[PDB]
């Protein structure tokens, strides 16, 4: 009668299979650490959710990331620090060294190991196609394990992705909007960023899991390679529908909302239209088309479905043809 049900391909019950203390962060008691082991030296980043400082530790000397968190409620605080402790040393994930609170503002405060302050989106147009796809796998090694703990990341985007290129290496950060994936659990619909929106959100439909992810991976590879940022450029919450409808078509649209009973306001159908699946050739022009190849078209096909059980799991997306070289090449890191 209502929305079909639905289950995530992989890492169904990872949750379900850890002791209970693991996933149940309400219940989870905050060790809290001492402000005064942090002397701020400069700021980083500043936005509507943080502050962000470069820091030092005063009891060894190590530089370190505080992250002055906005008032949210004490639920979404226990959360992201629940989630990153269970994350600590995963690849690819930002490592949470500390968590200290203001001895007169009270205000929380993240404190990360360091990272050098470079986020993919100031950079993903400047490297090679080589770097796209290497960098590519580095994401999806903190995908494929933050999923293999029972994780969504719901945040997927360039600026939450920093490289520090000169070495290499890349980290996955911004975990304010992670939450466990439980079967049968129904989401909240208003995550992520606009133009990183998988379909699922756009069409309120709440039983998502780890395959948000893999759409909003999907809108960060289609807007490298084809040199548009961003590539689903929606103007508001039902633009942003259309303009994905305008290149996948409307047919496929139609399909997955019946095929998990979707109900749209009746005004959101004459406003989608009809159009006709658009070839992803079509977004290739000589500016940047040394980063195209029938590989990274197959690849991205794979990502962006409508059908969040269609896409591509992270770990069939890591061995996937697409990083073939990238991989034998790893092989010799
Ligand atoms: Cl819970
Ligand atoms: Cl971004
Ligand atoms: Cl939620
Ligand atoms: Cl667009
Ligand atoms: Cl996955």
């Amino acid at each position: 009668s209502g929305p079909v049900p639905s289950r995530a391909r992989v890492y169904t019950d990872v949750n379900t299979h850890r002791p209970r203390e693991y996933w149940d962060y309400e219940s989870h008691v905050v060790e809290w650490g001492n402000q005064d082991d942090y002397q701020l030296v400069r700021k980083l980043g500043r936005g509507k959710y943080s502050e962000v400082f470069e820091a030092i530790n005063i009891t060894n000397n190590e530089k370190v990331v505080v992250k002055i968190l906005k008032p949210v409620k004490k639920k979404k605080i226990k959360r992201e620090i629940k989630i990153l402790e269970n994350l600590r040393g995963g690849p690819n994930i930002i490592t949470l060294a500390d968590i200290v609170k203001d001895p007169v503002s009270r205000t929380p405060a993240l404190v990360f190991e360091h990272v050098n302050n470079t986020d993919f989106k100031q950079l993903y147009q400047t490297l090679t196609d080589y770097d796209i796809r290497f960098y590519m796998y580095e994401i999806l090694k903190a995908l494929d394990y933050c999923h293999s703990m029972g994780i969504m990341h719901r945040d997927v985007k360039p600026h939450n992705v920093m490289i520090d290129h000169e070495h290499r290496k890349l980290r996955l950060i911004d975990w304010g909007l992670a939450e466990f994936y439980h079967p049968g659990q129904e989401y909240n619909v208003r995550v992520a960023s606009r133009y990183f929106k998988g379909p699922e959100l756009l069409v309120d439909y709440q039983m998502y899991d780890y395959s948000l992810d893999m759409w909003s991976l999907g809108c960060m590879l289609a807007s490298m390679i084809f040199r548009k940022e961003p590539f689903f450029h929606g103007h508001d919450n039902y633009d942003q529908l259309v303009r994905i409808a305008k290149v996948l078509g409307t047919e496929d649209l139609y399909d997955y909302i019946d095929k998990y009973n979707i109900e749209l306001d009746p005004r959101f159908n004459d406003i989608l239209g009809r159009h006709s699946r658009k070839r992803w050739e079509r977004f290739v022009h000589s500016e940047n088309q040394h980063l195209v190849s029938p590989e990274a078209l197959d690849f991205l096909d794979k990502l962006l479905r409508y059908d969040h059980q269609s896409r591509l799991t992270a770990r069939e997306a890591m061995e996937h043809p697409y990083f073939y070289t990238v991989v034998k090449d790893q092989a010799r890191m």
